[PDB]
C-alpha cells in the first residue's frame, strides 16, 4: 500500500534510459521520511556510474539525481496537487556530476547531503531554482578544502524533463565553481559563466562535470576568458 | 582597528531609544566571523530583557536584534557598497520576541541559532524576507518538542527602520507559529494570519511576542477566526 | 501505522546511536516485494565509535531490514504470531574497521548482505551463530585476503520483540580461507572465541578489517594448539 | 594580522575541544578600550563531557579574553615583551555542572568574570593560585549556597606562549562561606586540595555545583581534622 510512486516512476524511466545496464544502483533514503516528521526533504538520491565519452572530452564521473522536489505520490503528502500541465511539485529534481577519481568503486555518498541542504532551502522559502541561478554555499561543497566552494545551477546535459500524471518535472545539475567564477556570474550572468566552463574541460566541459580537486580558476587557467566577460557585461 | 562598526552604531542607537537602561546587554557573536570564513552569517545578535506592558495585556519577554544581514562596515567585506539611499546589505536585520518564563534571569540563546540560520538562507540564495512572508522551518523552533515549528515574518513593532551611511536598514520580526497556521497563511495570505495572531494575545498579541510553550493553534482556541480565513480567501 | 517490525529494530539502533537520529541508509530503489532482485529493505550504516578504554577501534557498524517480518502483512513472508520468529527471525550485521579519513561509510557492505540475504532466501537451510559461509571471494570485491565469512551473534544488538515476532542480530566476521578451513575441522564457536583473542583480526566485538594480510595462525602461531587440542577433546 | 594574543589561546581552545569550532561566545557590545564597562572583550562557553571513567560529570567550560594582552598594541594593557606575563599573565575559567536539559551553557558566568576583571584591573592586583575572594553573594544571583570564590590553575588549560607575553589559566571554584573562612585560618592550597577529594563539591577538576547544599565538612566531618593538621605543620 506503498505501489511504486507514479512521479517517482517517470524519473526512474528517465534514469533508465540513460543507464539501461544500471538496474540496481546505489541509493540513498532518509531514514525518517520529511512527511513523517524527518530532516531530509529529499526522500531518495540514486548515484549512478557514467563512464563518460572517451572521444570527446568528457571523463568517467558519478552523476547523482534527487527524489523529493517533484510530486512523487500525488496525494498532497509534501506538495500540493496541480494538475499534470503545471510543474510537479517545484517543477524539478537536482542532479551532480562528480568527477570520479582512481580508486573509488562506488560513487561517493556527501552529494546527497549538499542536495539535501539546497533542497532543505527550497522546501522551507518556497522559492525554487531556474538555470544561470547562482548559489553562494561560501564552504567547500565535500567539506574539505577544496576550493570549489558555490553553485551554478544549469539544466542537466542528459536528463530531459519528464511527463508525469503529476505535471512536468526538468533536471537542474549543480556545478561547483570557485569565488572567483561566482563573483565572476554575479557581474555578469550565470549563463555567462556555464558557457565559459564548457569550454574548459578541466572545469567542467560539455557535460559541467565537478572536479572537487581543481585548484585553479577557470581564469587562472586562460587568463583571456577575462575578455568575454568583460564584453558580456559590456554588451549585456 | 575595530572602530565601533557605523552600521552596528545606527541599529544600537535604535537600541537603546528602546532600552536606555539596558547599556550592557548580553550579546551573543560568532567566534570566527562569516567575512573570515566562518559558518554563521550574523556577526552579533543582543539580547534584551523587555518588560512589556502590564496595562495592555503584553507580557515580559526576550527581545533579539541581529546584526549582519544589513551593511555593517561598509567596506565592501560581506555586503556591497550601494549608496545611502537603497537598502544597507539586504536591507534589514531580523528579530524575534520570545515569551519570558520562570527560571530565566537572563534571556535563552537558541534564538541565536535560530535567526544564523535564516540569515544563511539569504547569504546563499541572495533572495531577501519581506513583512509577509512564511518560512516553513518544518521543525520546533527551539529544537524541543514545541508545536511552534514555523515562521511568519512581519514588521517590528518597536524597532523602526534606521538611516545609515550606508543605506536604509527595516527590522523584520519572526513569529512563531503552528503548522495549521502556516497552511492557513497559504491558502489566504500571511498579513491575514499575522492580524488574527495579533487579536489572540497568548499566540502573539499587539506585539506578535511567541510562546515556545502554546498548546493550542488560534482556530482551537476561538474556532471562530476559520470564518475570517474563509472570507478572506473568497474576497482576495 | 508505521512498520512495527521496522519499528522494533529502529528502537534497538537508537538505544546504540543516540546520537545518530539520522543515519546514512541505503534501500533498494526497487523493493523485493515489488519484484526487485534485492531482499533487504535497507540497510543502515552508523559510526561506531568503539572503546579506546577496551582496545576496540572505531568502525562502521551495518544493520540489514528484510530478513525479518518488517510489516507483518505477509507480503514478504509469513505472519507466526508474536512468539516464534519475526520472518527468518533475524537481521544481518557488520563491523567494518574504519579507514583514516572515511568521512562516512563505504557502502559496499550493503552488497554484500543482500547476496547473503539472498543465499539465506534460496537455501533449504537455517542460518544460526557459529555457522560458515564459503563466500570464496574478496568480500568487497578488493584483492584482500578476506574472503569468507563466519557467523556470530551481535556483540551489542540485542534481540528484540515485535508484535511480528522475535528478531536476533547475526553479525558477520570476514576471515581467511586458513580461518574458514580451521572452523571446518574444529567448529565455529572455537575459531570466534579465537579471533576475539586477537584484536587486528576481530577483537571483543569481532570487528573486520579487510586490510589484514595474516592469518590469527601466521600471527600468533600457537593458536594452531588449541586449534588441535580443540579436534581432539571433541 | 589577527590578533596574536587571542590567536594563542584560541589554540589551547582546540586542543580541548576539537569538535566544538563554533562555540557560544559572548561579548562587550561596547568594548572596554573604546569606552565600555566591561574589561573582558569575550568570554567562550565550551561543554565539556568530562570523563564518565573518573566519575568527573558533563560541565560547562568559561574562558576569558581581555585579562592578558590580546592585540599587544597598548591599547588595554602595556606591551612587555616576549618574556613577562602578556598582560596581567592570565584569563579566567570556570567550570559550571550542567543540569539536565541545557541545551546551551547558562551565561551568567560571564557576568561574574567580568566583575571580577573589574576588580583586578582597579587593582588588589593579579590573583594566584590559592588566592580567596569574598564575593560575599550567590555568584548566580540566586539562592545558592556557593558565595565566594577560590582560584587554582585550571586542571586543563595550559600556559601559553604568546608574541606578547605568557598566559596562565585561573580557574574560578565557587565554595561556602565555612570553606572560605577555612580557607582563611589555614590556606587556600589546603581547601582546594580537600575539594578535590569530594567529588559533589569540585573533584579532580574542581567543578562547582551551584545546587550543592552541604559543606565539605558536613560532607564528611573529618576532613575538619585535616584542616586542624594543616594549621598546625604550617
Amino acid at each position: 500500500a506503498s505501489l511504486f510512486p507514479p512521479g517517482l516512476h517517470a524519473i526512474y524511466g528517465e534514469c533508465r534510459r540513460l543507464y539501461p545496464d544500471q538496474p540496481n544502483p546505489l541509493q540513498v533514503t532518509a531514514i525518517v521520511k520529511y512527511w513523517l516528521g524527518g530532516p531530509d526533504p529529499l526522500d531518495y538520491v540514486s548515484m549512478y556510474r557514467n563512464v563518460g565519452s572517451p572521444s570527446a572530452n568528457i571523463p568517467e564521473h558519478w552523476h547523482y539525481i534527487s527524489f523529493g522536489l517533484s510530486d512523487l505520490y500525488g496525494d498532497n503528502r509534501v506538495h500540493e496537487f496541480t494538475g499534470t500541465d503545471g510543474p510537479s511539485g517545484f517543477g524539478f529534481e537536482l542532479t551532480f556530476r562528480l568527477k570520479r577519481e582512481t580508486g573509488e568503486s562506488a560513487p561517493p555518498t556527501w552529494p546527497a547531503e549538499l542536495m539535501q541542504g539546497l533542497a532543505r532551502y527550497v522546501f522551507q522559502s518556497e522559492n525554487t531554482f531556474c538555470s544561470g541561478d547562482h548559489v553562494s554555499w561560501h564552504s567547500p561543497l565535500d567539506n574539505s578544502e577544496s576550493r570549489i566552494q558555490h553553485m551554478l545551477l544549469t539544466e542537466d546535459p542528459q536528463m530531459q524533463p519528464v511527463q508525469t500524471p503529476f505535471g512536468v518535472v526538468t533536471f537542474l545539475q549543480i556545478v561547483g565553481v570557485c569565488t572567483e567564477e561566482l563573483h565572476s556570474a554575479q557581474q555578469w550572468n550565470g549563463q555567462g559563466i556555464l558557457e565559459l566552463l564548457r569550454t574548459v574541460p578541466i572545469a567542467g566541459g560539455p557535460w559541467l562535470i565537478t572536479d572537487m580537486r581543481r585548484g585553479e580558476t577557470i581564469f587562472e587557467i586562460d587568463p583571456h576568458l577575462q575578455e568575454r566577460v568583460d564584453k558580456g557585461i559590456e554588451t549585456d
